[PDB]
């Protein structure tokens, strides 16, 4: 299916790791930014709010909001085989429920703030590293994290990774990319080399990432 | 279940009225946050990212993140009547990725950009009234908004509101006491008011959103 998207994006990555985990190939198709490529026509008729990643299925649906498409794949592509889609997205209401809190926690504050704090110093203006409150502000989010973690093997527990690992595993690997020492929390440095080393297209990750670094320099 | 929240709170305020939806009552257990109530440890035992509302479980589960209790109300609380939970969380895939993404737009994009602009003014730093970039960036999240109920009854479809509009009616509600003026935006207009006359504890959204409004006097 057609996949709208960019190899430095984390959503787009946390989709690329999540369509490997169910055995779903993503027809890529590189979305850049240039000529407004969002804001183009069949794009836009496509996706109203030309944000990326966008997905379309076989029948033409549109769907973007790298979150809901994670969970997408899983419930419609996972689903075959009923133990996968119970590893990435347990049923029960309490465990898919921590699961939604991350993912939840991952768009509306551990990348909201990564983006708010590095944003300003590598895009638009280019601001001369740092803005302290920011820094304090994300740092905080890392602290959450790492508690999250304290005493558990992923973010959501449970006994494999789960969507909300993947989805948060794009972030952080922006975040090391971007150049911040997670050694600085044991927890999330422990998750995020183990979780790179058995999660399923890590590898597109990880060189996803890298790709976004070529903002950082 | 003790239901730690304050009226203001747009997030407190989707919990509420969804709690209304399935005819779950809460106990509600006001913590005021100006004072660190939230910031003592007994909450921070709970919740320790100590971000509010916070659900409490009959047996001492702990859930915060307003969009994922959402959810857990209705497969938990709403599913003894199967036609309430599918009205309010469609099990279809499709029709779910939508709710989801409308969902995620509310905290990522609705809601995050009508903060980053009014709370610099009303807030801490009370700036003197704007941040013209601020202004059109939530604006455009509106006009999104806008689009998405073109030639539709409710923000994710369907004939009947679900989970995502009465997350956004609390979001909007929060626009209208700071004094936006979303006639603005025919379709959000007209989407609220209706809404907001059918919808479970409607009444309680537009009150708390009230009190919120203490801060924008």
């Amino acid at each position: 299916m057609d996949f709208y998207y960019l190899p430095g994006s984390a959503p787009c990555r946390a989709v690329q790791m999540t369509a490997a985990a169910v055995g779903v190939e993503l027809n890529l198709k590189l979305t850049n930014l240039m000529a407004g490529e969002h804001m183009k026509p069949e794009f836009l008729k496509l996706n109203p709010q030309h944000c990326i990643p966008t997905l379309v299925d076989e029948d033409g649906f549109v769907l973007w909001e790298s979150r809901a498409i994670q969970i997408y794949l899983v419930e419609k592509y996972g689903a075959h085989d009923a133990d996968l889609a119970e590893r990435l997205y347990p049923s029960d209401p309490r465990r898919r429920a921590v699961v939604h809190q991350r993912l939840f926690f991952d768009v509306a504050v551990l990348y909201q703030r990564f983006a708010e704090y590095y944003y300003p110093q590598i895009f638009g203006q280019k601001v001369p590293v740092g803005d302290p409150g920011r820094l304090r502000s994300m740092e905080q989010a890392l602290e959450f994290l790492n508690t999250f973690l304290e005493g558990e093997q992923y973010v959501a527990g449970g006994d494999d990774p789960t969507i909300a690992d993947l989805s948060i595993l794009a972030t952080i690997a922006t975040y090391e990319v971007a150049g911040y020492d997670l050694r600085r929390y044991e927890n999330v440095q422990r998750w995020y080399e183990r979780t790179s080393a058995i999660v399923p297209g890590a590898d597109k990750n990880v060189e996803g990432a890298k790709v976004f670094g070529r903002y950082f320099t």
